């Protein structure tokens, strides 16, 4: 609808696996740029990292101090390990259902950055844990590094246009992000 | 989504022209019975009432004493006029407008009161304005009295599946009512 | 589209195989009653029939005259033979195809009168043919008689809510074409 | 699709909570009036039963002395304890993804007879499970025993349309049955 | 629907407001480039202008001297004032549905070009004309002039696939204005 | 659904008109390209071809040895005669009518190789017919080759996201294939 958000959530969701090692530069570059073009307190952001685990490495939060401290971390971030998406989705959704119980209006977004390679049970896991997501009110974004597969992501993602690589992602989403502060009440 | 909301808010839009002359007991007693059933601060209600002219009788309020004044002054209508139900939901846009500047995740729900019998023109500005509210994220039932057209009512309704006899209207939509307030943050 | 309807086509395609031998009257009937209500001549009519094959006894036509002369032949039908209902529908579609290159926007509306009673492929053949008249703009309404199955039916009609029993068939499709006529240019 | 079914699994998820303890007969005639009726090997089915916990009481056949077994344990059920839907939901969606491992293109139906007397934590792990199984393919049906409330159960459910009360349910669902049954390769 | 356009009706939408100075000869040619490569009485074309106000430069018309006439006063165009375009809309809106109660079968095509720099209010009531234009038939693209918000456009286009800048969008809509005219009756 | 494939079939519709008559290899090289990627017995593929008549020119196989035949057939391919793309369409259906009998869960996936240059009625029999293989199950995918018009393609196309040109539909599809491939039982 046309009604104004009256919060604007959004989730990273960083691979830092073992197989995103030459690509965690840019993944690191695409996030904190955004954070720098986006200072505005309207804006809450949190910052989850997966590998063979997801963990939230920066609760949701306006606080830009906080932020600055995230990005800190996450620059020092070493890729290793496996590739468990789906926990990933899990610390998000978990953040979206407390917030929800808030009962804000709330865009709440997930931009996933990752390479695709899931294997089959992982990606079956990841594509449910993305649809609780969706459930939950969640709009799913995923900007592919390296050789993804946009069909794949796309599973993932709320539709094959919500599917990007990162250069052309990182331009795209500047401007929703852009038009969801615009749509703030 | 499964996100529950934040608020309730419930507008009666209510025909008070020449032809529901011998329905409007009908009306009332309908718009009576809810009221008099859901009592929880949770559910926020306005009665707005047209013939020549669209009017809000009651603005939303949670206010149960201004609920109870509310029922007192629409039980002393004294149908009469024409039926311009356009301005009716002009009303209810005006408050759902406002109301979507807070931010918070709300049902907004119409529940809209006639026998249908709406001049050509009359009806095209009906459907304009039920439209309009719809985009500032409105759901809009009809609950028709007399011998309603079941196809023009889902016309200014969401859909065939929201438009309801008045006699079976009540049943429907107090389970409707208490699965949005059993939905509430 | 809130557009208004510069035609409105009404195409009544009507079992008179040997399985509705004894139920004629009642189909012819339901025909009738809604012919001599809707006298109007912005509304037009066919009248089709099957069983073996599909026939036209009567083309798209305003002319009241007409109509009568269709409706006395109508009574006469003396059901028998096989139930091709995909004929039925091909006798529809022709002449959809032909108005719709006079490029008036026209409620193009199907009314199918059977007990559904058809045969595996004959009911695939059916399925296909009514899948053609929706492709042509049409909206297809089916008219159960005897114990039909209202699923089987609701592959025929364009949704569940577009299939009515014999019995209830008049009151709803006359509410539905006073409907289409009011949204008449 | 018109595509045929090379498959039809029915899922039964019954409610014996201590809250249907007067009316397990009139869920456990539904599900042997249906069985008995359809005796065909081309329909599988399945008996899922939950209360405190949710058990595959019989496992999907197209056995029917396995089925004549599971309706005598069936016949022997004591309600009682809580209600967890969710886990009923559990064990089909198990199955399903077992079944659609097989590659075959199968009407995945569920059946689910409840009271709809669900916690607010247990009716979000309900429709949350019921989203699943449609993720995997399932059409959920929920029939309603005691004073239900329709538009609860149709979270659970596809839709409102299926959702019906258990006096004038089984009229409906075999209709629906003997539907996807002449839709069978 | 497959069946044939009995009129089409291309209504440019044409933002001559102060922050466009730099691109109206880029607006301009767009309009004269299209104009000259459809000729055909088949295509009916309106000229709409806004910036403090909307105003129907030219309207509906096949007549390719009065199309000659209307291009030559568009060239004189001095861009100003402020940036109305819901009245733009309101234009075309006005022309939609004088022509709807011809009751032709029409392609309503709007064309609005634009920079997309909109303050709040009046991309809220330009968001809210575009959903009326929809409402009365048309298909609304938008067609950005310099680094404009694709997300933005979108609200006011039927679709971010029905946004274009002006080189791709000129490519874009000839092929598609080639297809609706191939699509004439 | 994210239930598995059971069966992957691919079908080339393939242009051998007279139209493309100096661009047979451009759609030999495409079919061939792909071929020899997708080498698994998990992808069966068909070829057809189309010009005054549609001919399956190899049916349905997994057998790579059938395949390396066929291309070696589609090779030596001379373009001559009219465009009646809709036979292309009838021979892709006939063979996914057969194979749905078998009852599996399978991707049907055509792609059309074309120029796009038919005919008002021949590019209508197309529609009639490519509509009539999504009703069996199939997704259609157009290729475009030579000054192909986008707009027209996404007719016969699922939509204008299913339409490719010639030199970017093999990356495009490519990634398709290899998701569908992995998404198999
Ligand atoms: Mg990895
Ligand atoms: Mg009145
Ligand atoms: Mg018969
Ligand atoms: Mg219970
Ligand atoms: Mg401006
Ligand atoms: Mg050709």
């Amino acid at each position: 609808s046309m009604a104004c958000y009256g919060g604007f959530d959004l989730y990273f969701i960083l691979d830092k696996s073992g197989s995103v090692l030459h690509h965690w530069n840019e993944i690191y570059y695409f996030v904190e740029q955004l954070a720098h073009k986006f200072i505005s307190p309207q804006l809450r952001m949190s910052f989850i990292v997966f590998s063979t685990r997801g963990t939230t490495l920066m609760k949701l939060t306006e606080d830009r101090e906080q932020i600055r401290q995230g990005l800190e971390e996450l620059q020092k971030v070493l890729p290793g390990g496996d590739t468990y998406m789906h926990e990933g989705f899990e610390r998000a959704s978990e953040q979206i259902y407390y917030e929800n119980r808030q009962g804000y209006r709330t865009a709440s977004v997930i931009i996933a950055l990752t390479d695709g390679e899931l294997h089959e049970d992982l990606f079956f896991y990841s594509e449910r844990e993305a649809n609780r997501s969706r459930d939950l009110g969640a709009i799913v974004y995923a900007v592919g590094v390296k050789d993804f597969n946009e069909t794949q992501l796309a599973r993932i993602a709320d539709s094959k246009d919500h599917v990007f690589p990162v250069n052309d992602g990182f331009q795209a989403l500047q401007g929703i992000i852009h038009s969801i502060l615009k749509k703030s009440c």
